[PDB]
C-alpha cells in the first residue's frame, strides 16, 4: 500500500505538477 503514499507524492511531483508547470514550454 506504501506506493499509493510514496509515488503520490514523487510522481506526482515528477510528472503530474512538473507537466502542468512545464506544459506550455514542452507542449
Amino acid at each position: 500500500g506504501i506506493g499509493g503514499k510514496i509515488l503520490s507524492g514523487l510522481k506526482t511531483a515528477l510528472k503530474g505538477a512538473a507537466k502542468e508547470l512545464a506544459s506550455t514550454y514542452l507542449h
